[PDB]
């Protein structure tokens, strides 16, 4: 012999031979993707399917045999939530999420993380990962923040497109590269109430504005798959939405990708948006829309069989998107070898020491030092035995003998430091206990491994933070005085406290935005006490999304902000805790005071009458980009070199950064552009680049900077993404806060 | 002639004669409305303003002098914010505010409340009110929250409905009638962060779906003009709006009045939202856009002779928007009269018995009492001799109580009466407000009401905030002050009742002020934790602008009252409605926040999110629109629709069996809601479309006949057409939006 075999005969003709022999069962199941948890057999038999997700270790080699008794013996494509490492692999190298490694603000690095990842998702048979997020966190209250690189377009994109170039590697016949998925496709993470799913009240030029960038940039670059967003946008889902998927995906931006939808789309249609009456028309709606891949709704087979049946959709269509799915089986090369899991491969690659190393470098460059009174570097700073690397610090001059006090309910725990999509976060049921503990750090295991021979660690959980109940929802634990007493005590025989607290999983995801961003349970109180001891406290942020955290927390000695930071995540906080790294990230989403003072994230609209609420200023607790070294770094001296531009230059910069502290720092230089008067309203600043820089101490560097003068664009009236020609101006600093920013003016002519 | 003076002479004619008598800075001048406050003689004088805002008694005077004087003697339109009562008259009939009204569901008491209204505001001399507000509040965190009938498009619709015929009367040769205006056109209360004037994030099918009603509503009942809003809506703020001024308002609706621009709109888009390089360019847009009256921006004029001359613009777009304000003025008759203010009228009119009287309507049936445990009405309920005004008798069983009255809002006259009154702020010819006597405090109201052998004591028991310069003109919270507390509370533990007066005041409303938390500031949480501890029972009254979160000890006080600034007589109804002397019929007319971050919490939610809840907090409001109690319990029985097949010109006949099973009498409100089953895009769950208000005597049963005509029964779909979409809908019937208090039953449109 048959032609559709025969590696000889052009793809194209291959599809057509192969078409020709399908039943149209065969050829609707091949348009399904199914949960593989429900049971492989009936779904690759009954179903005609052509997708798996959510497929075990033992269900990976139950769906190949299952090929083989199929009339056709088309192979699966098998895919699988692999959304910071490979999430549900017992012993994968799992990394912080996607937030954490935002603060690195470093795409080489998230490159070696996709890259690192598909490896280890390659050797267990997996094609195809649904991963990375684009979505732009806009409401805090959203559970998915942590899914996403934080708040800013420009970043967003560089680092997504960071992940899908090492995801697929050089290409459909690369051994370990897999698919990349353009996730959440578009405007899912600002939707009424920052609740999921919820309307998205967004209209065509503000999702131009904020939400599309990233994907035009992924769209362009190659990625191999676009998921089709839950949510109704102006009253149609994303599914069913012309207007996005044939003007703007097919049509503005050319793109040749397959489409999937998200978990049940077709379905939620008829019992969730209340848009469809019946299953049957669902599945004809959605056909009509030029859908590639319906995930997780097992009526669509006869759904669908019953709209060509009826005559509300043609054969034809059907035959449109099964030539694209098999076009992609096709030029993976699956009918000559289904890319099987490899056992011998699997151990020489999984959980690696290479691995492990590009593991640490992440978890050590994503902390963010948000606040420092001097306690920190801790006793001054420590150094490792000078023949070591690595292994326990010496004690330092001037300190011959300290206690730490590790305190708090994410000081120990495993799972809450891994985060959602890892382990037993729940979408999974084939590992029960999560990853092995042994290969995480907690923040009490770094400590216990890294302090002096002549230190001390203690340990003392402090508080809960909830307990389940039935109306299935979460009640926050009430303060427990006999567990602060033990917490209390513990500093009060110490010289530091570290407390380690958060959120956790029940707090966290999907059908789990929170309301009030504070800490549940006792935890607030436990930071009272532990503040009210008199010993020095550091505040260590272990959670999916920025929290609003209590008044003694910003009377603490110090604020860490660590975000999951994975499984290398305690050593991390206890090498920066203990002077043994320099802090290097720097926020890539704002922080809020309190729920009603959203918008926080910097580039806001300029119109507002006034500055402040009534009850409370509008300025973030913490913003885009800050972060704190240990040391001291001056920005002086910024120039334009020739002021004028027309609209095919490149505005060029130059800035002086010195190091006056004692301490090396690796800074990173923010360029925002701020365009003065605009056709329509816009942000007051936006980030167009940025630099990182290495300075020891006492040195000093002037820095070039660019910008092309196409990058300083607006979406006009008319929805055109347009540099109109005006006065701009140049702010480089190292943070978004206007008293931190440097300015220069450039104008660029018609 | 000269035949614009000649009243012979057909409009058009007098029109076309005085225009071409006119030179360019006259014409340009006729379309300023000038603030009066900043010097009346330049704005008649050298600017040849077409109208005057914010003018005093003596600048009203001086205003008609100064006319005489000019060339054309060309007659002033006067116009002032007349928001709830004559606002700035010292001392005319001060009406609760909006919101407040709203809390009756009684569009034929709210013409009453304009049309007396209309007759104070007549007798002064000023033509023209920027009233009703017809925006919807969405967002709690808004400023101005108290000037919205609330969060309903229908209920907001028929409260201005109403507000517009009381104001106009017979029309413009009606000499107690006056120009009303449709304010805020369109979009104005739901922007980014609940801000004021921030970026409106709003499509064209969300406004036309939830904003646009009421406007269309009133344009087709005759509204004499509309005001254009602040903000900018998709990016285009509404003075330079071409799709809302040209093909909706002016297009779809045909609308002929008069407009007029919010204050300083021009100007705004040059140094506020910076859309505009200048002031010429500024008027040359808004010119283009089609405006008619430019509010207090007064560099219009030598920007739009700027403009006029470099030909940015040409004279006759000038001359067409002069034609249109000419020929209101001549409709007026304002050439034969001007309408001079007439002092033996004010003394005949202003704040006479029987605007008092309509005044004690709107207040007595305003209130809402939300929780009561059966301490109210106190003492079993009190009678007044059988002397409807004088003091109320002592019931059996109780000769002698002590109400304690505390407090920071229980004697505050200028909280009483709310924003856009008085000392509000916006006038500056009554810095002390209105005469005192003409307030009745909750104070005022039990002192004056309490039977003879009774005793009322008073604590103010908190402060809210004192002021201060910016820690870069600021609230600063009053802390909780113990001697204060101990005051009260040492007044609460010597009565049998203590009633706790709390809520906002004016640095926490209004423009610039919006809030963020909702909660109580300064010591008022304190005071109420203290007062609930002392054993004697507390009923908290709320004076407020807008729906603020409680504190958990006002949930456990005996009862809460809700009362929204409600005007003069407003401490006389609160008094009443404690001692049983009136049954409470108030039902709200927007829902409580539980956190600012539960929003939204309006009743009317669009369908499809997944899950129902916070993670940290339920979804359900603290009391939810349509809500409010009697004295009394009605069981709601029957509901049944007439026949259920209709057509597209047919009515939804519906009855339902009411029965008063309690002791009182008691003015019941029916909410009858529509739910459209299955919609071709997503909508709300339901929606009010009637009411009726039913009087039962205790025992009494009534079947009551309901009806929704199918035209009503509308969605807006993809395409923005206002549409009956054939299917199955569902009447729901009860006494509020509260789903496990509706009755049901469906019906089908064909
Ligand atoms: O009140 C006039 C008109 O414009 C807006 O209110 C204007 C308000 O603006 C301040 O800048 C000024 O100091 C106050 O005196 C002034 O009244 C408002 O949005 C409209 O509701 C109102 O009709
Ligand atoms: O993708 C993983 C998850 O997606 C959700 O929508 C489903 O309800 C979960 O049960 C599923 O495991
Ligand atoms: O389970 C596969 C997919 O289901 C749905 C989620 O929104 C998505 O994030 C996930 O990748
Ligand atoms: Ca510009
Ligand atoms: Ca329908």
């Amino acid at each position: 012999t048959l032609p559709y075999l025969d590696p000889a005969v052009p793809v194209a003709d291959r599809v057509e031979d192969l078409l020709a022999r399908m039943t149209l069962p065969e050829k609707v199941g091949q348009m399904l993707q199914l949960d593989a948890r429900d049971g492989v057999g009936p779904a690759v038999l009954e179903k005609h399917a052509g997708s798996l997700l959510h497929t075990s270790p033992e269900n990976v080699l139950a769906a190949h045999e299952l090929t083989g008794r199929t009339r056709l013996r088309i192979p699966l494509l098998l895919a699988e939530d692999c959304i910071h490492g490979h999430s549900f692999w017992v012993g994968a190298t799992i990394f912080p999420t996607q937030l954490g490694m935002a603060a690195t603000w470093d795409p080489a690095l998230v490159e070696q993380v996709a890259h690192a990842t598909a490896v280890e998702v390659a050797a267990t048979g997996v094609h195809w990962t649904f991963s990375p997020v684009l979505c732009i966190a806009r409401d805090l209250r959203w559970g998915r923040v942590d899914e996403t690189f934080g708040e800013d377009p420009f970043l967003i994109g560089e680092l997504a497109s960071a992940m899908v170039r090492g995801y697929q590697g050089d290409g459909l016949s690369d051994p370990t590269g897999i698919l990349a998925t353009a996730k959440h496709f578009a405007g899912y993470s600002e939707t009424q109430g920052g609740r999921d799913a919820s309307e998205a009240d967004i209209s065509q030029r503000k999702l131009r504005s904020w939400f599309l960038p990233p994907f035009e940039r992924v769209a362009r670059e190659g990625c191999a798959t676009f998921m089709l967003g839950y949510q109704s946008m102006d009253g149609v889902p994303v599914t069913v939405n012309g207007w996005l998927l044939d003007d703007v995906l097919r049509g503005e931006w050319g793109y040749t990708g397959t489409l999937v939808t998200d978990w049940d789309n077709v379905g939620r249609m008829v019992w969730e948006q209340h848009i469809q009456p019946d299953y049957v028309h669902a599945s004809a709606a959605a056909v009509r829309a030029g859908n590639d891949m319906v995930m997780t709704t097992p009526r669509f087979f006869e759904g669908a069989l019953e709209a060509v049946d009826r005559g509300l959709v043609e054969e034809a269509a059907i035959d449109a998107a099964v030539r694209r799915i098999l076009t992609l089986k096709f030029r993976l090369g699956l009918f000559e070898d289904p890319r099987r899991p490899d056992v011998a491969r699997q151990q020489a690659v999984i959980a690696s020491a290479e691995h492990a190393a590009v593991n640490l470098e992440v978890a050590r460059r994503s902390l963010v030092l948000l606040t420092n009174d001097g306690t920190l570097p801790f006793a001054g700073g420590l150094d490792r035995a000078a023949g070591t690397p690595d292994g326990r610090a010496l004690a330092p001059a001037g300190a011959p003998a300290r206690t730490i006090a590790v305190v708090g309910p994410n000081a120990d725990d495993d799972h809450t430091q891994l985060g959602d999509w890892a382990g037993a976060s729940g979408q999974a049921d084939w590992l029960p206990d999560g990853h092995p503990r042994e290969m995480t750090t907690t923040v009490l295991d770094g400590f216990r491994a890294l302090a002096p021979e002549g230190w001390a660690v203690t340990h003392a959980r402090g508080a809960d933070i909830l307990t389940l109940a039935p109306d299935q929802v979460v009640v926050p634990a009430a303060p427990d005085d006999a567990l602060i007493a033990e917490a209390v005590a513990a500093a009060r025989d110490a010289d530091l406290a570290v407390a380690v607290v958060g959120d956790r999983i029940e707090l966290v995801g999907e059908g789990r935005s929170t309301a009030t961003l504070e800490l549940v349970g006792g935890q607030v109180a436990l930071l009272d006490a532990l503040v009210a001891t008199g010993t020095p406290v550091v505040v260590v942020v272990v959670a999916s999304k920025p929290l609003v955290l209590p008044p003694s927390a910003h009377a603490a000695a110090a604020v860490v902000w660590a975000a999951n930071p994975g499984m290398r995540g305690g050593q991390a906080v206890a090498e920066l805790v203990l002077g043994l790294i320099e802090p290097e990230g720097r926020l890539p989403i704002s922080f809020a005071r309190h729920a009603g003072q959203q918008p926080t994230y910097y580039n806001v609209v300029r119109g507002q009458h006034g500055v402040r609420y009534a009850d409370l200023t509008q300025s973030p607790a913490f913003a885009f980009g800050e972060g704190l070294s240990y040391t001291t770094v001056e920005y002086a001296d910024l120039r334009v070199l020739g002021t004028e531009h027309g609209p095919d230059d490149v505005v060029r910069a130059e800035v002086t950064l010195t190091n006056t502290g004692s301490r090396p720092v690796r800074e990173t230089v923010q360029v925002y552009v701020s365009d003065t008067v605009t056709s329509v309203t816009w942000a007051e600043k936006e980030l167009k680049a940025y630099r990182k820089v290495d300075l020891a101490p006492g040195e000093s560097a002037t820095v070039g900077l660019e910008v092309p003068v196409a990058d300083c664009t607006l979406v006009d009236a008319h929805g055109r993404r347009v540099v109109e020609p005006g006065e701009f101006e140049l702010r480089v600093g190292p943070s978004s806060r206007e008293d931190a920013l440097l300015r220069a003016s450039f104008t660029v002519a018609g």
